[PDB]
């Protein structure tokens, strides 16, 4: 049942990966459920070289030296579920092979050289699931060929040469949850691009070439997940995320922010991790009702110099908080917010600490004061603060070192302290 | 596509009406229905040919229902049906007549119910069949002749029955088989050559049974590769006890009464990778290990073992994870020559001190676990050499003092219950 090459398994899977084989092995059982190829010599396919196999779900050729496929290469699988031609050398997608594979929920052509899609690629797949596009050649997204996947639930474009996406691009894909765009080089996006996705929960813009803003996501009023960082936009609008009230994560870093809408961030009740970084020319904080659920929040490389009471009163689920790399000059309690167990507060211009203000935090393992102009701290600030494995005091102007307990922690960092009682 | 009410159905041909108390099959299910889920319905019982109207239908779960016996006829229609689940259900005996005909079948559970008895004549077609699973029954034998009707079959649930007897030849005709489970059933006898016909066996579960002798028919198991019998009465090990299962990888034996195990039982396996034993009370000697070099986990524990044998780290070089807890150990051997250690735990035993080379050189150790010993003095520079350590509990010793050497990057060190006489003051 299995020739010498390959292996068979308990449920009817050969794989004849990495064998070094130019050509489809024969000889292989038809009651064949999987096939790998991958890792092969194999150049070039044949007319129906996968016509014996009529219950083959699967079939992996990732890996080959494959350049060019004949369109009738695979006919005989109706049934197959899953075709996975990753890391070969296609200049195009075969689009006459992939007619009639009519039972297909996985195709990944992801790491080729794709320059070109032919227009009726993908028309007969109406079962198709996932469908990876991404590290291609590819110079634009393929509207008509993504017409035909009404059952698409996710969608990879990502690492392509892409500068511009049409309105109405993806307008035919209402079943679409996923869409990852990142690293391409877009600058433009149609006011209508994402018109039709009213599935979409997850989209990637990241480490694109994008400036304005993008309004576009207005049309997406099932977005769970948004990432936009690493872009050029330079101003996030108060009305920014209005239309998008389920929104759960924003990353919005690495971007020349100059300006953020003091309300973008209002009103997001389900919104859990919000990541803003390196906005050099903002100065100040966000105003954050109604979003008081927030979980994990970053906010760093800017201006602001303070934070306020309603902080720790409203949100009670805040786990961890990165205020590092602002010019903060003080600290108000944050006993309130009980959820605490990390807190960055380094790199900023803070003159000193009270007692209370880390009063009550039980869950509290790391603390990063360092890099501060901090000139004294009160002696009861700490006690009563467990979990506590990790204080970084270090780098500051202080001149006599606290306790306690800091007794058991096991990094506590004084370093490049001042400390003119211990140098006698 | 039709899809009823109570359903929601898929674009493969799948239908899942499972959940909402349904009595009977739900007439407008389309007639190219590839799977059918019925289960966690109200179902009592079915008439005959309910699945008759579905040709195509591959897989049929009737899981969770109150399903008490079916009709002979109930399945007639169905030869493509590859993977049926009766599973949760109310079933007294094997539904024997009710199977005939499924020549399409892989997958068969009748696991999770009542069964008492099962029909000379059951699964007497299913030649296809793969899978099967007869676990959480009230079986007082193995189903000698049921079983020759399944030359395909590579997996077998017995587990969780009532058997207490496997006389020779009860498994003969199926020589297809890879998995064979009988925990947790009342088993105290295995015919010399109950094993025999199984020459495909992989893997072997005897935990949770009765056994009073170390069960010598494994002699019949060439291939071998995992075996359990934890959790059995078994108080001896004897010599050449693997000796015709070469191939072992895996054996688990804690939980027996040991008092003894022969000198050359767990010798000359070169495939042996892990070997775990706890709570044996009364082996005062750690196995002879030669010929057995690419351990990879080894667990000695609950025993009266005093030491180490010199030989042991010179000869274990894949030695990954080492418990050695809860013995008698009082003095260690140097475990330099075992160079993969990533974890070594040896709390609850009867040391007194370490030495430089004790754990000299050992660059992959994360975890050294030294806590509730007798130990006074650690040589400083002890655990110098080791870069990896994360994890270092010497807590409950004696020591007065504690090395500070190559100790502070360590996520954990923990020196709770020791007499430090400086900070106490
Ligand atoms: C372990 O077994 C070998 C081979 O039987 C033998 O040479 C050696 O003495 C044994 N070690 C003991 C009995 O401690
Ligand atoms: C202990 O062993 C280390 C590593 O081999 C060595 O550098 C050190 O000098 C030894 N110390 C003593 C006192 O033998």
């Amino acid at each position: 049942p299995c020739p010498a090459p390959c292996a068979c398994d308990l449920d009817g899977g050969a794989d004849c990966s990495g064998k070094g084989l130019v050509t489809v092995p024969d000889g292989l059982s038809v009651f064949t459920h999987s096939l790998d190829l991958s890792m092969n010599n194999i150049t070039k396919l044949p007319e129906g070289a996968f016509k014996g196999f009529p219950y083959l779900e699967e079939l992996r050729l990732a890996g080959n030296d494959l350049s060019i496929i004949h369109p009738m290469a695979l006919s005989g699988l109706k049934e197959l579920k899953v075709l996975t031609l990753q890391n070969n050398q296609l200049k195009t997608v075969p689009s006459e092979s992939l007619k009639g594979l009519v039972s297909l929920q996985s195709l990944r052509l992801d790491a080729n050289h794709i320059v070109t899609v032919p227009e009726d690629s993908f028309e007969g797949l109406v079962q198709l699931r996932h469908l990876w596009l991404d590290d291609n050649s590819l110079t634009e997204v393929p509207i008509r060929p993504l017409s035909n996947l009404p059952s698409l639930q996710a969608l990879t474009l990502a690492l392509n040469k892409i500068s511009h996406i049409p309105d109405y691009a993806f307008s035919n894909l209402s079943s679409l949850v996923v869409l990852h765009l990142h690293n391409n080089k877009i600058r433009t996006l149609g006011p209508h691009c994402f018109h039709g996705l009213d599935n979409l929960e997850a989209l990637d813009l990241n480490y694109n070439n994008l400036i304005d803003f993008p309004d576009s996501i207005r049309s997406l009023p099932n977005l769970k997940e948004l990432g936009f960082h690493s872009n050029s936009i330079t101003i996030i609008p108060d009305g920014a995320f209005v239309k998008n009230p389920l929104l759960r994560t924003i990353h919005l870093y690495d971007n020349p922010l100059s300006f953020v809408g003091n309300s973008a961030f209002q009103n997001l009740s389900d919104l859990h991790f919000l990541i803003i970084r390196g906005a050099s020319n903002v100065q100040w904080f966000p105003n954050l009702t109604g979003t008081n659920n927030l979980e994990s929040l970053t906010l760093t490389g800017t201006k602001i110099r303070s934070i306020p009471i309603k902080f720790c009163q409203e949100q009670k689920m805040l786990r961890t908080l990165d205020l590092s790399y602002n010019e903060i000059s003080a600290l108000v309690g944050f006993e309130g917010c009980s959820s605490l167990e990390e807190v960055y507060l380094q790199n900023n211009q803070i003159q000193e600490v009270q007692n209370e203000t880390f009063q009550g935090l039980a869950a509290l393992r790391m603390l990063d004061l360092s890099r501060n102009r901090i000139h004294t701290i009160h002696k009861e600030a700490f006690v009563t603060l467990k979990a506590l494995t990790n204080l970084d005091l270090s780098f500051n102007d202080l001149t006599a070192f606290p306790t306690a307990g800091l007794h058991g922690l096991n990094q506590l960092k004084l370093t490049g302290n001042p400390n003119f009682k211990e140098t006698l």
